[PDB]
This record gives C-alpha cells, structure tokens and sequence, in this order.
C-alpha cells in the first residue's frame, strides 16, 4: 500500500540530454539532497527527461528504523577439556633424570611421548618425581620420573564469539528500485555509504544515535540466539576470568588450535604414584549466555537480532526527520518515445493530513501495455507516479495533504494526453 | 605450600545407563570425562576469602 | 550441565511385570534435604519401576 512520498524533480545543472533517432536518453552525473520517508514511505524522485511523457521514478523504499553496532573488537571462545597423558619411567632408562625432571620446561620436546605425533594444539610437557627401589617398581634406588603430555580439545560441539559495542549506528534498511525495474536492498547508518547500480547513496544528518556501549559485551552464536554480558570488554585475557582462552577462528575452537591465547598457569596437576587427574578452571560460557540471553530490558532499547547481516539492532521509538544524498556516477537512463495510454480510476482514501507518515491512496490502473503514470495537480505541488502495465491492478502509494477535506483535481497521462480525474476522502489530524 | 582461593568441590558418583558406575568430581566449573560425555556445573555461590595470610 | 556428545543408548522394549508393596514414609516437607521412602520391589528380571502418580 505505501509507495512515493516525497516527490521532487531533479535539477537541471546535474542532469542532460541527448536525441539520437526517436530514442532520447538522459545522463545523470552528480549529487542531490531530498528528504527521506516515514516508515514505509518512499523516496522517490522524479526525473524528467526533454518533453512530458519522458518521465521515469526512482522508488526507495524505507523499511523501518534500526540501531545496529559497529564492531570493532572481538574474539573466539568456547568450552575446553584437558586430556592428559602419564608415562611413569625408572630412572636410568631412557631420559630419566632429576636434574631434567626439576628443570622441566613447558615447551620442552621429550623422547616419552615422541610417539604421538608433534600435533598443531594447546600442548604442553610436564614432569615428576616419585618413588624408586624395588618396593615401588624400579631398579635404582633414586625416585622414578614421570612425563606428562597435557594438550587441549574441544569437548562441546559448538562455539562462541564474543565482541562489542562502541556505538549504536542508527542504521536504515534502505532499499532502491531502479530505473529498469531492478530492485536493489542496501542499508546505510550514520555517514557511510553503499555501491548502488544509478551510483551511490549515504546518509546525510542523524538526528538519534546515543552512544554508551563500550560498558557492555555481546555474546554471538551460530544458531542457538544472542546473549548480553553486564560488564565492560576484557582486553587481556587475565588469569582467573571469563575469557582467559580466546583464539581467532572459528575452527580454532572446534579444533582447538596452537594458535589460540591461553593465560599461564591454568592446567592443575595431582600426581598419585601411577594415576593421574588433570584439571582447570575455566569458566563455561553457557552459564553467562543462558542467565542473560536476548531479548532483555536495559535501559529504554529492545535488544534483539539484526535482519539481514549478521549484528545486534537495537528498536527505539521516534518520528523520521533525517535527509538522504543521491551521488550520480555518470548513468544512462533511456525511455521509448511513443507510449501507451492509461485509464485510471478511483478506490479508497484513509490515512492522515500534515502527518509525517502521510495517507494512502488507490488507484485503479487500466492499460494495455507497460510504461509508467504521471499524474499532478493544479499548482504542481503534489505528483502522482505509479507503474502501469497490461491488466487491471490496484497501485497505491503514499498522498501528503494539508486539509482533512481533500478535494482536488488531478490529470493523469501514461503517453501525454491528459485526462480528468477527482479524489475525495476523509483524513485525521496526527503528528 | 598456601590456598590463594578456596575451590568449593563436589564429588559425584555417576552412574551409567548400563549400569556402571564412576566416582568423579566438579569444582567451580570444571569438566570431566565420562562414558556417556562430560559433565559440569552451572552455579557456584560458595568460597571462602583471605586466604592469602596462610 | 549434562554435556552429552554422541552416545549410543539401546534398550529392549516389553520387560517383565513387576509388584512393590509399601514400607514407610519419613523426612521432611518443602526441605533441601527431602522426604526419603522406600518400597518392597518383588521382580524376577532386571529392569526398572516406572511409577507416576495420578
């Protein structure tokens, strides 16, 4: 039902011309200020062309208000495991000494556990004294050692990446209709701007866009929903704290890689002569993504997931009153010469006078062939544009007045040859 | 040797769905290995502090 | 937090019937701790007693 709303002509000094047999194209080639739609409004614009009947539209559609996040700082975590190994040796066998065993490095190859494989992991070389003589298991008398090969894996199945906020971009779903008929869905959020098939479009002046995130971390899943942490990011990961063992990518945690950052001092060790029990403390990350999972209430923002691309939105309330900028980078835009004509007939009319979302309006299009409608009033205030083709629809769009009784007279042409046409209906007063 | 943070620990036996039984433990919010997979804990609300002066 | 990952659980389906009888019921209401009872379970094949209440 919603469809252009605010409807302007383009100038002149950005926009030219060319005749070449029947066929007039036109060029664009610079930039344009017009005011952006409601919700649901369009942001069409018109351009016209050497006569009348060479009229085209340039709908852009305006889904809803949106606050997404500007990512800036993130990680890779997940649930670990230590798997352990033991291999109690007697000394003088092998690389049993006491010397080697006390000085043990962490990074330190041994001979023990050469047999396993030099393995891409979280791995690390441990060692031990215990007992010696033959009333423990030996031959000499000195105590035996024992090598331990503790490396990391990935218990759980799935993973987690953690990241944050700075500011929350009031970002627009802002999707362009071309010319030819191509619809194309892009978004634009505070000054950035997108690669459009005309040329390319930003955004121009924010009017919301509160900033306060940086006090605060999301947690992202890859199918099980969002989460939300009541704490401010953690830079280094910290011995003893949510997040101490972080990676990169994502298969650095369902592999789990060499190359993640690990803190010192994690994997606990309790040797008991021939058994062995290694454990950690880490913290599971399930625990704080079930206790506080989205949505929530913070504040006056519903956090929940962004459509689309993979983010955090956050909805608000508020009227529209921003502006949008539509750069031009040299586009060809042709129309035939000879068209077809229209019958256009009256429906409905419901909505709002000197509202910011504006009424809707219905029109029963009748024709045989495709083009385009170009309907105005009197004064050349207000503009009608709706797509025709063969059959009989119902297109409708959006009508700003300025009276609750709307009574004007519009001409229709779909070729050039105008034709009468009066609306009537009763709107209500709204901001 | 000293305690710099009191781990509360909870020994579970847990028995398997064939019947066999195996004595484990959780801290905190560790894991272990078990037959069926592994297990670990959710809350934790129990600690003693200022240790550090023994 | 019951971790599972990937284990295989098989049973066979149409056990024996069984007959328990009542012993007694002691211990406490709206309690941590929880009433304990026991019954007299008189099976002759290994399984389990299902038992629900109304």
């Amino acid at each position: 039902d919603p469809g252009c709303s605010e409807l302007i002509q383009a100038s002149s000094r950005i926009t030219t011309c060319s005749t070449e047999g029947v066929n007039t194209k036109c060029r664009l080639s610079g930039t344009a200020l017009i005011r952006a739609g409601s919700v649901g409004a369009e942001a069409c614009l018109m351009l016209k062309g050497v006569k009348e009947d060479q009229t085209k539209f340039l709908k852009i559609k305006t889904v809803s208000s949106e606050l997404s996040c500007r990512e800036g700082q993130s990680y890779w975590t997940g649930s670990f495991s230590p798997k352990c190994l033991s291999s109690r040796r007697c000394h003088l066998v092998g690389e049993c000494h006491v010397n080697r065993c006390l000085s043990w490095r962490d990074n330190e190859t041994s001979a023990e556990f050469s047999f396993v494989g030099e393995s891409t992991t979280m791995r690390e070389n441990k060692c031990f004294e215990q007992c010696g003589g033959w009333g423990c298991g030996c031959f000499n008398v000195n105590p035996s050692c024992l090598f331990v090969h503790t490396y990391l894996q990935s218990v759980r199945k799935e993973a987690l990446r953690v990241f944050n906020c700075i500011d929350w971009v009031h970002k627009l779903t802002l999707e362009i209709t071309d010319f030819d008929g191509s619809v194309s869905t892009i978004d634009l959020g505070a000054s950035s701007s997108r690669f459009t098939n005309w040329g390319s479009v930003s955004l121009s002046l924010d009017a919301e866009g509160i900033s306060g995130s940086n006090s605060f971390s999301f947690i992202e899943s890859p199918g099980k929903g969002y989460a939300i942490v009541d704490e401010p990011f953690s830079e280094i990961p910290r011995q003893g704290f949510l997040g101490e063992i972080r990676c990169n990518s994502e298969s650095s945690v369902l592999s789990a890689h060499e190359s993640c950052l690990r803190a010192p001092n994690l994997i606990s060790y309790k040797p008991m002569i021939d058994q062995l029990e290694c454990t950690t403390n880490l913290i599971d990350p399930f625990v704080v993504f079930e206790r506080g999972s989205l949505p929530q209430t913070r504040n006056d923002k519903t956090f929940a997931a962004s459509k689309g691309n993979r983010g955090v939105q956050a909805f608000s309330k508020g009227s529209v009153q921003a502006d949008l900028t539509l750069m031009f980078d040299n586009f060809e835009v042709d129309f035939v010469g000879a068209a077809v004509s229209c019958d256009a007939a009256f429906l409905n009319l419901t909505g709002c006078y000197s509202c910011n979302a504006g009424a809707r309006v219905c029109l029963s299009i009748t024709s045989t062939g495709t083009g385009s409608l170009s309907a105005h009033n009197k004064d050349g205030s207000l503009h009608i544009v709706l797509p025709s083709e063969n059959g009989t629809k119902d297109q409708c769009q959006i009508l700003h007045f300025t009276v609750p009784e709307v009574e004007e007279e519009f001409m229709y042409s779909c070729d050039g040859d105008e034709r009468p046409l009066l609306v009537k209906g009763t709107l209500i007063a709204i901001d």
